[PDB]
């Protein structure tokens, strides 16, 4: 799956979570988001073709995915506690990660 | 000044940026926030009062301030280039840094 497929999976499932009202719905959507984030985690965007792996910009780009995956994981644990509304609030806070990386790197 | 003082400074000046009557007040508020962030990085938050300086939690807490300072610096550069509306827009995005760290540790 390419970067665009992964990003639309992230986009759509954020809205599934908002639309949802039970724990299984939120868990399933976060699980889909986690897989999409992990899929996109390790590859290079266009605007960073000629960059070392440890260069500051690539470092921060990959750090963005790592941190998004951590907070998807944290939202998943709340869904697994049956804490639907907390997990929904955590998922909404994920939008910060989306915009931060986009403003840097897209 | 303690961590509560620093957070007041951050809260008041982030509002000042949103409400600034002139472009110069934006830069002044960013400058005060930068100092507040670096001071706060030297404190121990109450919810981590038992953790060693080497804990993963204290690491993420300190790192949040570095990243906040980095984006403050980006906004300062914009304000210093005369792109003060762009600086003000960037400053509004700093709220994500507040929300993220608070979700963990406030
Ligand atoms: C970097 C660390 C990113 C994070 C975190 C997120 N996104 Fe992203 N996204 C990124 C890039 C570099 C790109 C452009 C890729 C390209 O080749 O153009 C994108 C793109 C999108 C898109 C566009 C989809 C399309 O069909 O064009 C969307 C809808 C999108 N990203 C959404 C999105 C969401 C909802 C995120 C957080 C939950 C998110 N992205 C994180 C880089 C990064
Ligand atoms: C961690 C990396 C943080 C960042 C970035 C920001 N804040 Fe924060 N804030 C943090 C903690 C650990 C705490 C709890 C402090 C305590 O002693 O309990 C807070 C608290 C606040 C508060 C309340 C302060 C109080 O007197 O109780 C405010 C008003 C606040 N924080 C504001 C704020 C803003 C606007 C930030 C972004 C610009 C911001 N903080 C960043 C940790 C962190
Ligand atoms: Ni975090
Ligand atoms: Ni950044």
């Amino acid at each position: 799956a390419d970067l665009e497929d992964n990003m639309e999976t992230l986009n759509d499932n954020l809205k599934v979570i908002e639309k949802a009202d039970n724990a299984a719905q939120v868990k399933d959507a976060l699980t889909k988001m986690r897989a999409a984030a992990l899929d996109a985690q390790k590859a290079t965007p266009p605007k960073l073709e000629d960059k070392s792996p440890d260069s500051p910009e690539m470092w921060h780009f990959r750090a963005g995915f790592d941190h998004l995956v951590g907070h998807i994981d944290d939202a998943l644990k709340l869904a697994n506690e049956g804490k639907v509304k907390e997990a929904q609030a955590a998922a909404e806070q994920l939008k910060c990660h989306c915009n931060h990386c986009h403003q840097h790197y897209r």
